[PDB]
């Protein structure tokens, strides 16, 4: 039976096609009445810039919505990135309080950021036609420094994949390349900000969320430490999972975009709003510092063979850095195989999958999943005798298959306290080397749709700061030669297993796509992170000052 | 077999005498130099002023030293409060960095704060023997703030548990009544603090034991947000449950001296040493405010029954908050019930007791345990069996039993999704009357010695605050008169089952006994919470010298 699958695929279509055409009805009108406004001028302007004439009366907030509403309509047709335009939101315009840290400015948001009387399906059948009933905290916060919520964008079914296709809106496109995925599960975000069309936006990240569709399509992420943002209200598919924590962070074209919606976030209406988060307020003086940096650093997490154009980002990177005046110092965080295998995906996975698997009794599974959840469904017993067979040849897969099997609340809590101890233990290592930061490299170019759902391990980049729960930002640095293309043909993988053979294949055919490294801290400190992160942008990509 | 056990304990008695016999020939020595040194001025200074004489030069870390080691090891003839004298201190004494915010005070330890060279056995055999290798980060925090650490304290054998005896040290008192229990689990600070054997603590609460043995022992106690001090390089006997989490927290003789702890504690070493703890520091301007507050309230949680004297002593600081500009507001937490009996105790014991049990292998069950370690070994069908012929009866017993069972990593998702909801209704309850702080009773006067152990019900009080994790603190705001003793011969309970039988015993002969009330405030807002807590000091015990 697919008639209730089919029924709200049907109606989402119908949803998001009206959405669409009340945007165009809206940007029309405004054009009609403002045929002189220079909207180039308008959207090439950098938050900050925009913001501060947003601030000092130079440009009008109808004249800056209008303008980014009229650009994600024109981008969506390449992407199909947004699912529904927000439909309050003029009404917020006019009421957007003046002295508001982010007064005037348009917000896209990833479709699970809750918002009164829009769905949140994540792509799945069970969530439509079920309307969110309030704001959630970090939308409220948002309001009330004067931005303007107006899309929800879309997201790979369930969230739990780092590709962008669900049964309901359909896939979502890179902006660069139409057969690229734009990444994700915060892919619309991707796709939107990066081909102009949204200022700043919110996504999250529970394995590379933020960061996978960031690097992909060219913009900048920041996951924060998972309790330093909200998730007061957040849409989602499995709940009470504590060992690998859910982040909320912006994603943006620059770092001063990410800083300011920080700062924003980060205030008194927050704090209260949810008095679960610490009220730690954003440390401009840390964020705002031009000290020389112990920066560590690896080329490779010798887990995911990174491609050429990685690596070569990595190390240009790495040699500004020298050249600025910081110390690179080689680093590795150790046993990322087990951080990986045992503890992320057995704690992603300590019930075998089922609670997940309710959110598909009913659905289709869209192909972008791939196998994930004909795996998930495998009885134990199955699981583990595949895995002993695989073990030999395959030892990567057998040790996925095999942490993906329920256990009893008492390994669980064995598994938490193996979390606390490997956090403590690269905590250790980070002092013993007096790092500051750490610069890594970050899984790119953007594969071909369709691909992620095959490439599991190459998570590797990304989950081990969920694993860790330290910050981790990510940041464009370079864009793909037709040299670093020819040698994807040389690339063989660690392990020579199906997710090497699908990442050699579906990094493939990339020439002109963003390229970035990674930037982490030690929990709690994102704003050191977020200067990290600006220095990179400033020694990498100087243009974008 | 308890072969094993019998040589740890008569190993930790050696060492106990040891240390205690290496004390008296310390304060002996110095006192035989120093015969004009009026101790009673020093140890009756409040720890503020002891710290700014220490900091004039006024006087010496050697003579405060020395002063408080003599008091220590007085009063512990009389509690068996002191478990190990921690040895490298005389050292530190000479090497305290002297701008250090707490300079030449020395600090009694509960024992699971380790300390580099010595046991954090928690009265379990199987620690026994197994020095610390070195010194928790908040060990080393109060140290480069220029304390000095100087007695491990009494703890009930493995921690879980509001009385404070075990098999290997032995039954802590508390010094109002030998007969009493201190409480606990931090019992050993509470006597010792209580007696005046140390002018500033640490202890650990997960279910009351910051708490229970200030609240009994007549001193002041905060649990602070469970993350807002770090926790690293503390022994502990469950590793891995995070549904309902442990707390550190100061203990001593007023508000002032845990405002200074924090303060101390909250600096860049603590954040740095372990950078899992967010770095917030000590808020001065919230916990020096004077507005009025909007203050919650109730004189019963509807689950145990109060003591005639905390329900005095509720509602006369109640009277006193309104005297003074407060706003009074009755609140109550709703479903305390299924905060207790589902949330808390599934959270504590969500894997049947199977690890926990796993640390009295081969060693004895302390008496004031109770029954605790008989109960969780049963199986879980028994458990189970058990419950359903109690719940007509017995329903308090029968939730208990029932949650007490073990289950599956699905299940625990369900239940830590539930805690966190919980949290969120509770908090949005509070929002919709616009509270600063909530005033609760607080278990007391002190139960008899073996009968917290049998009186698992009376821990609503606190163990509410451990599952919303809420910073909640205790204050001594009255002593039991002799007609609240009288009038415990009327006493009840809501369900008359044999924990409300064992707490009207318990609770008997009191008179003279200290009775406290609890503040409470939001997560994080531990600065709101000892301004609160200030003002009940101010207005219950004015004579409180400054
Ligand atoms: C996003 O980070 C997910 C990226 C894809 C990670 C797949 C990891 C994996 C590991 C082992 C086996 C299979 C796959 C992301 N952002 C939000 C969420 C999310 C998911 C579910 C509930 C809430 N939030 O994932
Ligand atoms: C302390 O808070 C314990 C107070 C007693 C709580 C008993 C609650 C209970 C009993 C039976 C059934 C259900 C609930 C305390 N402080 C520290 C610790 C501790 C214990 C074990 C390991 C680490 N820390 O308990
Ligand atoms: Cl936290």
């Amino acid at each position: 039976g697919r008639q209730k699958a089919r029924g709200a695929a049907t109606r989402a279509r119908q949803k998001q096609r009206a959405s669409l055409e009340t945007m165009d009805k809206a940007v029309q009108r405004f054009r009609l009445q403002n045929p002189d406004l220079d909207s180039e001028a308008l959207l090439t302007l950098p938050l900050l810039q925009l913001v501060q004439k947003l601030q000092s009366g130079e440009l009008s907030p109808e004249a800056v919505f209008f303008t980014y509403l009229g650009k994600a309509w024109e981008v969506n047709k390449g992407t199909n990135c947004v699912t529904s335009y927000l439909t309050d939101c003029e009404t917020q315009l006019s009421q957007a309080p003046r002295q508001g840290l982010l007064y005037g400015v348009p917000v896209s948001l990833k479709e699970c950021f809750s918002y009164k009387g829009h769905d949140s399906t994540l792509g799945l059948s069970l969530n439509e036609g079920m309307p969110s009933e309030s704001d959630c905290v970090v939308v409220q916060v948002l309001k009330l420094q004067g931005a303007v919520p107006f899309v929800h964008t879309n997201v790979p079914q369930s969230m739990f994949s780092y590709d962008c296709s669900n049964p309901l809106f359909g896939q979502t496109m890179n902006p660069w390349k139409s057969s690229k995925s734009p990444g994700g599960s915060s892919g619309g975000e991707g796709a939107l900000i990066g081909s102009g069309g949204s200022p700043l936006g919110l996504g999250t990240d529970i394995g590379g969320s933020i960061r996978f569709p960031s690097a992909f399509c060219g913009i900048c992420g920041l996951k924060p430490t998972g309790n330093r943002l909200s998730k007061s209200g957040l849409k989602g598919c499995v709940y009470g999972q504590t060992a690998v924590q859910l982040s909320l962070g912006p994603m943006a074209r620059d770092v001063e975009s990410l800083a300011l919606c920080l700062k924003a976030l980060l205030c008194e209406h927050l704090f209260t709003l949810d008095p679960t988060v610490p009220p730690l307020p954003f440390r401009e003086e840390v964020y705002r510092s031009s000290r020389p940096l112990r920066v560590g650093y690896y080329e490779t997490d010798n887990y995911t063979m990174p491609s050429p154009a990685m690596r070569r980002a990595l190390i240009e990177t790495k040699q500004r850095l020298e050249a600025a005046g910081h110390t690179l110092i080689p680093f590795l965080p150790n046993n990322i195989p087990y951080a990986l295998e045992v503890l992320s995906t057995g704690g992603l996975f300590s019930d075998g999958g089922r609670s997940f698997l309710q959110n598909f009794k009913g659905d289709f599974v869209d192909p972008c999943l791939g196998d994930l959840i004909l795996i998930l469904r495998l009885p134990s017993w199955f699981k583990r005798l595949l895995s002993l067979l695989l073990k030999p040849l395959f030892p990567r897969l057998a040790a996925f298959l095999n942490n993906m099997r329920p256990r009893s609340a008492e390994k669980l809590w064995k598994l938490q306290h193996e979390i606390e101890m490997y956090r403590q233990s690269v905590i250790a290592q980070w002092k013993a080397m007096n790092l500051d930061v750490l610069l890594t490299p970050m899984l790119g170019p953007a594969l071909d749709l369709n691909t992620p759902g095959r490439a599991t391990g190459a998570v590797s980049y990304t989950m081990l700061y969920n694993c860790l729960d330290f910050p981790a930002g990510v940041v464009p640095v370079t864009t793909v030669t037709a040299e670093d293309d020819a040698q994807m043909e040389l690339y063989k993988g660690y392990f020579g297993d199906i997710w090497d053979i699908i990442l050699k294949k579906a990094m493939k055919n990339s020439v002109g796509l963003p390229v970035a490294v990674q930037c982490v801290a030690l929990p709690w400190q994102e704003e050191l992170c977020l200067r990290f992160m600006r220095e990179v942008e400033q020694l990498m990509t100087p243009q974008k000052q």
